[PDB]
């Protein structure tokens, strides 16, 4: 009978019928409560642990000291001493791991290939029973820290989050600034005589305490063999028996209630947020009454609150809902964008916010909202798709913590539980006597005279005139406002069509013609009611100027933003609809339950042929687009530094500038008479693929058609028109450099792309085998020891058919320097696979393959395989049992001339270019780094590719 190392074990866990996975789930002797999961077709396996502990609890005196843990635990336990052995370890099995700290919460989580979950595990679960903090890891991950910090600074988003915290209570700890960084975490503990190590120590061993732990593991073995091995590892974690933090005192008080402010962004948008503080209703977790009456402000549907302000040309976008707080309080917030007349009635679009919520409490509770939600819910739960095992332990971890073990499955989707009077008292509260308003404009730009410590924002503080908040307090009725009625998109017809006699195990070329390709495949894996329907849309006239790529984003906006009403009820029914414009043409993606999938589907045809614009909206989706183009000018350094090499190594691109600037150019009839032109000839190339027959696919495939034809008056495009975008071809012992500024954020960014040949069989497992080598090396040289920067990314490339490698680092120091550093790391490389075992070597192979041969757990993944396969044109559909074969011939020879040849900074072929994105403010103990060759500077992007051959595009299959 009984064991000592287990206090319980609770009955059946609640699962889809759907769901062949098979749980246990339990609590410890010392109380982690822990849940097993059983998958014997599983390639990977994947643990996770949560502690209910976060900053909410930091020392007051060293800000961001939890975040600094997680990044801490990685780096050395006393059973396994190695600073990098975890990170090793994983890469080696083909696995990886991340960790993130939140308020009330600190979740570790990994996946490892199926054969060395132990392996994985125990090197884990030291985490939380030894950690070394390291006296020079300490020293040296301080700088990874203040590096996640430095790319949020200037990040509207993270700004706005630790904003709020800045004007509720201070004296509360939701006002404490969690991320941390340098100052906080050495320049000014080692000024406070406090020594970190012993902080970190302290911390450890007061919360992470047993009690406070949820695990969750799964893996191939059985039920039984994974509870033994989850109670060998786990019981000897300590129970200290700490209790969990509580805060029943909102942060918003009093004081805090009726004020407005007026706030600075780093991009130029505008919104406005509008939050009432309400109770915490985490425990009417089974009726939900936040959820219900966000599913109703939220609402875009005729009769919605987002559709007046939308038609009075107020706001173009709303979110609503309830918005987690912590334990003892909760947010209930809707926050809209602005248009620029809608930043001149800010009253008034609040007014109408109380209108709606009026007509709410002149309605009443509704029972059959309740239901359909109720509805949705379980049908959404019995056909989830199967989760990616990390993500889905990840989760799991979170909320062993709120519900019993038996609802962890379902806690999250089963509604159980009319509540009008619940209903009734979150309603109540949301009311003008306790809202704070914040409004994000340039305009307030040189009006401000406050400034938040952590991230630097400019604002101004107001109360709120009291006859404003009486004119608000006065809502009538406004007849604009209705309920939703009964959702017609709900779907009722789930069955799974059997599988038929000539299916095929990839998709088929079912039908070639000059009109369309469509390639199709009935589901032999998943069997859930539903189906993927992607489209490319070929037109040479969709990227042939700015202009015109211009024109076609403009069209695409405005066709969904006319869509949005109708296909919202759709989206609610789990239908959803993908679309935009590419330098081809147009992609056009419908997945869901396949019962009402036709019926979207043909709306979208029909609207986007017999395209009627609205003056109106024109001018305001314009306006808007002008703005995001100008946005780009704040992007992340790395990202701008992606962006260049884009531009640079493709035959054709129109930069941001050349769109900006056609923008203007771009009137009501210029675009009028586009659209018929565009949709006058195409090529339809499309993959259909799920819950649906061989001869529904040619009758859906053929329905686009015949609508473009009835209402476009459509003719097929000629096969040499089909033409696709090569890739520029760099000279042997070429190096190239392209420099820009950042002139927002004041971190430096880098890429470097070694560009080696097309694609091919070999080319291909080449390419990545290095990369699988160097993988994690570059990180740990790179980040971990050298401490270069929080983004460091190394990898194959892959466009236009060809590939190369690719370095991505953001950070403080020039880019001169980042190039030597990985020029340095590129040689430890060479002369430490010299050193290797020919068993390491083995390993790395072994580790690829089961990366590349891991199975879609579901239909959008496995689509997704496909579509890389079609829109590349390489309809290589089985290149994984193919590349993977192949590789297993590869020996640390083959490896060391490749790189010799293509690589080494002396190799006979090396295609080096740097893109070098410089901070706001420059202006142009380790290993050795190899003298450089003078680059050549690039001076104009257009004369550069000029000079330059191209390469072919690859061959079909
Ligand atoms: C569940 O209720 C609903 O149907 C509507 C959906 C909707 C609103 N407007 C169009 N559609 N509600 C939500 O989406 C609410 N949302 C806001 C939380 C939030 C958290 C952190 C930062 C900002 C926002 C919750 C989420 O993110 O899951
Ligand atoms: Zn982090």
């Amino acid at each position: 009978m009984n064991n000592p190392a287990i206090k319980r074990i609770g009955n059946h866990i609640t699962k889809s019928p759907e769901d062949k996975r098979e749980y246990r789930g339990l609590e410890l002797a010392n109380g982690i409560k822990v849940l097993l999961i059983s998958d014997p077709t599983t390639d990977k396996s994947s643990a996770a642990l949560d502690v209910h502990i976060g900053s909410l609890s930091d020392p007051p005196n060293i800000a961001g000291l939890s975040h600094f843990l997680q990044h801490m635990l990685f780096l050395g336990t006393k059973k396994y001493p190695k600073e990098n052995e975890y990170s090793q370890f994983l890469s080696e099995h083909a696995g990886s791991s991340n960790a993130f700290t939140s308020g009330e919460h600190t979740n570790y989580y990994f996946d490892v290939s199926h054969e060395h979950l132990e392996g994985a595990l125990d090197r884990f679960a030291q985490f939380f029973l030894s950690p070394l903090f390291d006296e020079s890891a300490k020293d040296r991950e301080v700088n990874a820290v203040d590096s996640e910090h430095e790319k949020n600074v200037m990040n509207d988003a993270w700004r706005l989050f630790q904003l709020e915290k800045a004007t509720g209570n201070p004296k509360h700890p939701f006002s404490k600034f969690g991320t941390g960084n340098k100052y906080t975490l050495e320049t000014r503990p080692n000024q406070e005589g406090i020594d970190v190590r012993q902080e970190l120590l302290k911390f450890h061993s007061a919360y992470y305490s047993s009690n406070l732990m949820a695990v969750v593991v799964l893996g191939r073995e059985s039920l039984d063999d994974l509870t033994n091995l989850v109670v060998k590892l786990f019981s000897e974690v300590e129970n200290k028996n700490v209790p969990l933090p509580e805060f029943p005192e909102h942060p918003f008080q009093e004081e805090h209630l009726k004020q407005l402010y007026k706030i600075v962004p780093i991009k130029d948008i505008r919104n406005l947020y509008v939050t009432f503080p309400i109770p915490d209703l985490q425990k009417y977790y089974k009726s939900n009454p936040g959820h219900y009456l966000g599913h109703l402000i939220g609402h875009e549907g005729p009769g919605s609150l987002l559709s007046e302000l939308k038609s009075k040309g107020w706001v173009n976008t709303l979110v609503g809902g309830q918005k987690e707080g912590a334990r003892g309080f909760m947010f209930f917030i809707i926050n809209v964008d602005l248009t620029e007349e809608g930043l001149l009635h800010v009253e008034d679009i609040i007014l109408h916010m109380f209108q709606y919520i009026q007509k709410l409490r002149a309605e009443g509770p509704q029972e059959w909202v309740f239901q359909e939600l109720k509805d949705l819910n379980a049908v959404a739960f019995r056909f989830k798709d199967k989760e990616r095992p990390r993500g889905y332990t990840s989760k799991i971890a979170g909320i062993l913590h709120y519900y019993p073990l038996e609802e962890v499955l379902t806690a999250e989707y089963l509604l159980e539980e009319f509540r009008p009077d619940l209903i009734e008292m979150v309603l109540d509260k949301l009311r003008p006597e306790n809202v704070r308003v914040a409004i994000v404009s340039k305009s307030f730009e040189g009006k401000t005279d406050r400034t938040e410590e952590w991230y630097g924002t400019q604002y101004k503080q107001e109360a709120i005139p009291d006859e404003v908040i009486k004119k608000w307090q006065n809502a009538d009725l406004n007849g604009k406002f209705k309920l939703p009625t009964k959702n017609e998109f709900i779907p009722t017809n789930f069955e799974i069509l059997p599988l038929e006699k000539e299916a095929t195990p990839y998709p088929a070329l079912i039908k070639d013609t000059a009109m369309s390709k469509l390639w199709f495949k009935q589901d032999d894996k998943f069997f859930l009611p539903k189906a993927n329907l992607n489209f490319e849309f070929f037109s040479p006239f969709a990227y042939v100027d700015p202009l015109h790529s211009n024109m076609a984003y403009l069209y695409l906006e405005l066709l969904k933003d006319s869509l949005n009403e109708y296909a919202y009820a759709a989206e609610l029914a789990g239908l959803s609809y993908d679309l935009q414009n590419t330098i081809y043409g147009m992609y056009l993606s419908v997945k869901g339950y396949n019962d009402k999938q036709p019926i979207l589907l043909k709306k979208i045809i029909e609207k986007m042929a017999t395209f009627e614009i609205d003056e109106k909206r024109f001018e305001i989706i314009k306006e808007a687009y002008m703005r995001s183009l100008n946005n780009f000018r704040a992007e992340q350094p790395h990202q701008h530094a992606m962006y260049y090499l884009r531009l640079l190594m493709t035959e054709v691109a129109w930069t941001k500038d050349e769109l900006k600037e056609a923008l203007d150019d771009v009137t009501l009839p210029r675009l009028k008479a586009f659209i018929p032109q565009l949709l006058s000839r195409l090529h339809i190339e499309a993959l259909l693929h799920g819950n649906i027959t061989k001869q529904a696919a040619l009758g859906i495939m053929q329905m686009v058609e015949d609508t473009l034809i009835e209402h476009a008056h459509t003719k097929p495009l000629l096969p040499s028109q089909l033409v696709r975008y090569r890739e520029v071809q760099l000279p042997d012992r070429g190096w190239f450099v392209y420099q820009q500024r950042n002139e927002v954020h004041n971190n430096s960014g880098i890429e470097i792309y070694y560009q080696t040949d097309m694609q091919s069989t070999s080319e291909n497992m080449f390419l990545e085998l290095f990369a699988q080598i160097i993988s994690e090396p570059a990180f740990n040289t790179l980040r971990t020891k050298e401490q270069l920067g929080y983004i460091v990314f190394s990898g194959p490339r892959r466009a236009n058919g060809i590939q190369g490698l690719r370095f991505i680092i953001q950070s403080e120091k020039p880019p001169h320097y980042l190039e030597s550093r990985v020029e340095a790391f590129l040689i430890t490389m060479e002369k430490s696979i010299e050193d290797m075992t020919e068993e390491a070597f083995q390993k790395h192979i072994q580790a690829l393959a089961i990366r590349r041969l891991d199975k879609p757990k579901k239909l959008s993944a496995e689509s997704a395989k496909y579509w890389g396969e079609i829109i590349s044109q390489q309809y290589n559909f089985d290149r994984d049992n193919t590349e993977v074969a192949y590789l297993k011939t590869l020996t640390k020879e083959d490896i060391i001339k490749f790189y010799k040849e293509m690589l080494a900074v002396d190799a006979p072929r090396r295609h080096k270019v740097s893109v070098h994105v410089l901070a706001r403010e420059m202006d142009s103990n380790l290993s050795q780094a190899p003298a450089l060759p003078q680059p050549e500077v690039i001076q104009n992007m257009t004369e550069f590719k000029r000079g330059l051959p191209l390469f072919p595009l690859v061959k079909p299959h």
